[PDB]
DNA sequence: TTTTTTTTTTTTTTTTTTTTTTTTTTTTT
DNA sequence: AAAA
């Protein structure tokens, strides 16, 4: 039967071997039969298959019963004895083995013989390697070409995974949509920084290689974050999108005995975001660089063994306080974003002050579960994704912004503790003084910033290297003892210095050619 | 039905047991049948034999069917009544257990039995064992004989792992091949350095006993790093090269009861990296002679036993930040060789600096996932690898390179805290310096590396004896008291004062000649 | 306070059992 | 038609 089960459905139940080696099933589904909500027009897995138990039952019975007429009928014929007596004895044969299809045992035989026949080698590695195409509840979503292509019928794209939230063409007359822009548009005033903010948020839906960004924007309270931010997460669901835990990036470089089990996260997901965390926190230059890289990536997670993965997801970080990075590398400090919201939410809103506003609960606390505003805002990303291809080519780097890199670079002007330092605490000191030697510098720096930034460890060999790279560089004189000494200077304690764009018309997305 | 199934195809199947008793199969593909990308002419594992079990069923019938009809010749020539009858049993015993073959458990019981016949003895742990075959996309690559060998048709060699990367012969008019050579000749400019790392490079293919070699390179960041250092262990693939941690480096040796597993990597993997991690950290002398032999090293893991192998792997390093080596060892600082970066990367180009390129970042965010380029990456390595078998007999210490092994001394001059500190702190007593007892110099040497260094700690007994190792033997006095004592040592601990080649027209691939 | 973390690794499954046997109708009485 |  293995064969005819095999014509019966070829295009409907596939066979792959998993890691562990035990088969499993995977079936298409088709409308107008038992099934979940949203998965229709994509493969689903599953472990023992009712589906072809039942068909094997009820619908292969009447081939048997075709068999059995046309017996009857070639029996009916005239012909000779000797046939006649074949004919009887394979009848007697055919019906004493008919029966034999109901059976529970030679059933589980006949699907075991059959797992072979529907095996089709590389399917499981196969599965959503293509990063153009989105499972969604009313289907598939192709971004290949110009504009996206929805699909609802038969097709032959090995996909799994999907989100609940159906597709619609974009519509800026949907009320929902209306109020979504409004309020996006309220929450950031700028429209260069709204139009980089959503280009770069559109990125998260491709999975394949994305650019080395990273996105941090800080606030005092009471803004625009962890709406929007969790809002976009919430859209993507669970599958394709996921939080991390600020933990990843603050913790030491632990031991080959720790199992870090969160590095295997982002596996497959575009998406990942940092929520607001409770205190302010030092980062460890380390989980950057990987981190940020589009490169090999890989970690055990809790009993399993060291697993190599792309990592593709684009990264978000939002605080309410401040972060510290301590360095100057080129590498680094070019692959980072930085923003400040200007903008203010509270019960009362301050009149004539444009930077503050009433808040709006009803934007948290609901909001995110209908599944009209996920819809539209879905259709909204979707545009977005659109015009950046169109017009950038899907190069994020491209689109200009004249905000960001200004307050970035602004940002990079400040967590310059050894600068600071220098200003704070160096002065020209024209005679009457020593070379200090190199010791005094690096120790007066620890205890500064041990009394002024925070208490850590430091390497005194390791300082040396800026000292020179710092300001100083000109008051740095070598010995005849061939060390590093200072001049031109006078090491201070207290304080005694004393020693002698534009606005749309009424749309915003629409967008200007030249950068709006 | 075993024997004549062994009798069938005992050419393409292979029984061997694991560790775990496991009976395993082995299966020899071919062309023209279903298989994943770039496994041809291959063997590859297997766990439940299905090709057999569609074997047993569609071309043994026929052998059956050649014995039915050869019955009813028989019947049919006339003969004696008992012949006759006799044959009539034989027939009608045949027929009914003819249609035995498709029953399940028959099929199961018959693999059963025929486990026993296939088993070939010394099959798994002869596996690979041959270092001069590696596994290409298109077929086995033999490095025995110059030229290398392209093997595509049937042969005996019992390999199993295998790379990605189709194979072409080493052509320098493709144009990947143009770009990589004049990309690669920018990294470094020195003739001379360029050829030794291509030479140093090419041994990463070879899997069996290396010299102990460990080369490491630093720079000051935006460099040739971390592009070919991914991209060869990229081109070898997760088979033959794998990416470890410099934990593993910085560690100081984790005690019983100990989970290790990234110490017991490198499994035949013949390519070894570190990627650019941390800020600055520290060597403690561990871990570097037993990962620079070629002695056999022996390690648990997670639920595993503490097994011993031959670790061979070509080892390489580079950092943005210095190291910390100390030891002075004949021994060590011999299996080791530095480098250092020439060159920097930027956007902005200085004109008329040749120490400065425009850095193209699609060489690291593209390039890599193109097969293009690595098959051409490939046939340069093996390339280089045979030129450098036919030089220097498959020896990498007698390779010319003076650059090398004189940056390298000059660093080992470097990391010398001893003689540093002797001269920068302790000069000839003019007067009035007596003794100064025993080890009190060592004594305020450990808080000057503390301040000036690194904090750690330190063992008197061992410093001791670099004290006579170092310049200051002469001024070295006996006692009556039969103790060390210092003399003729001003011991002073102020900071004011002391108190009284070429390179070839266009093709450097070329090697030119033996000078070079 | 940081340091070992202590518990996560180890157990503990797993997964037993159905397999079959019998019958078996027809052949043989 | 009942027994192997
Ligand atoms: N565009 C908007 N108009 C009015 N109210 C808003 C708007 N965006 C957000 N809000 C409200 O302001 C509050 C901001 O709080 P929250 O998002 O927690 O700030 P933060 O994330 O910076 O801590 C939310 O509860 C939300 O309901
Ligand atoms: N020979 C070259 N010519 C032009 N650009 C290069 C060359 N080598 C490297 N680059 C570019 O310069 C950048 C150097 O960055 P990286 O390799 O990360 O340096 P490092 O590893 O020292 O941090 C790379 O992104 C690469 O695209």
């Amino acid at each position: 039967i293995a064969k005819v089960i095999y014509a019966m459905m070829g295009n409907k139940f596939v066979v792959d071997v998993d890691s562990n080696g035990k088969y499993v099933w995977f079936e298409f589904v088709l409308p107008g039969q038992p099934m979940n909500q949203g998965e229709i027009w994509k493969w689903r897995k599953e472990v023992n298959p009712d589906e072809l138990h039942i068909y094997i039952s009820e619908n292969f019975s009447r081939v048997m019963d075709r068999i059995t007429e046309h017996i009857k009928y070639h029996l009916s014929q005239p012909h000779e004895s000797n046939i006649l007596n074949y004919y009887k004895k394979l009848l007697k044969a055919f019906e004493r083995s008919k029966s034999k299809i109901f059976n529970d045992s030679f059933k589980k035989g006949v699907i075991r013989q059959a797992e072979f026949l529907f095996r089709q080698r590389s399917f499981i590695q196969t599965l959503d390697t293509n990063p153009h195409l989105l499972g969604v509840g009313n289907g598939v979503l192709s971004i290949e070409t110009i504009p996206a292509k929805l699909i609802n019928h038969f097709h032959e794209h090995p996909i799994h995974q999907y989100t609940h939230i159906c597709y619609v063409p974009f519509n800026p007359e949907n009320p929902w949509t209306k109020l979504l822009l409004n309020a996006l548009q309220d929450i950031i005033p700028e429209l260069d920084a709204r139009l980089w903010i959503m280009f770069y948020l559109s990125t998260a839906i491709f999975r394949g290689l994305k650019e080395a960004l990273m996105l941090l924007w800080l606030g005092g309270g009471c803004n625009g974050k962890t709406f929007l931010m969790r809002l976009v997460a919430m859209v993507l669901g669970d599958h394709y999108a996921s939080k991390l835990n600020i933990s990843l990036l603050t913790s030491c470089r632990e031991t080959a005995e720790k199992p870090n089990s969160a590095f295997m996260r982002l596996k497959g997901r575009g998406y990942g975001y940092f929520e607001e965390t409770n205190k302010s926190e030092v980062l460890n230059t380390s989980r950057l660089k990987e981190m940020v890289n589009p490169g090999d990536v890989t970690a055990r997670e809790l009993n399993q063994k060291q697993e190599s993965f792309q990592m593709t997801a684009t990264m978000v970080a939002a605080s309410n306080y401040n972060f510290i990075i301590d360095t100057t590398d080129h590498g680094t400090w070019r692959r980072l974003r930085h923003y400040r919201s200007k903008v203010k939410f509270c019960h009362n809103p301050d009149p004539s002050n444009p930077y503050e506003k009433k808040e709006d609960p009803r934007f948290i606390h609901e909001y995110i579960m209908d599944p009209d505003c996920q819809n539209a805002f879905f259709s909204i990303l979707v545009y977005f994704w659109e015009k950046l291809q169109k017009e950038y080519n899907g190069q994020i780097k491209k689109v200009f912004c004249p905000t960001i890199e200004s307050e970035t670079e602004a940002y990079r002007k400040s967590q310059d503790t050894l600068h600071r330092f220098i200003t704070e605490r160096v002065v020209e000191s024209p005679s009457a003084e020593t070379v200090y030697n190199l010791s005094e510098v690096v120790t007066a720096y620890a205890e500064w910033y041990n009394t002024n930034i925070n208490v850590k460890r430091h390497i005194a060999l390791e300082l040396s290297q800026e000292l020179e790279n710092s300001v100083l560089e000109k008051y740095l004189q070598w010995s005849p003892n061939k060390t590093r000494i200072l001049k031109g200077c006078r090491i201070l304690h207290k304080f005694e210095t004393l020693q002698p764009i534009c606005e749309p018309k009424n749309k915003w997305w629409e967008w200007s050619p030249n950068p709006s």
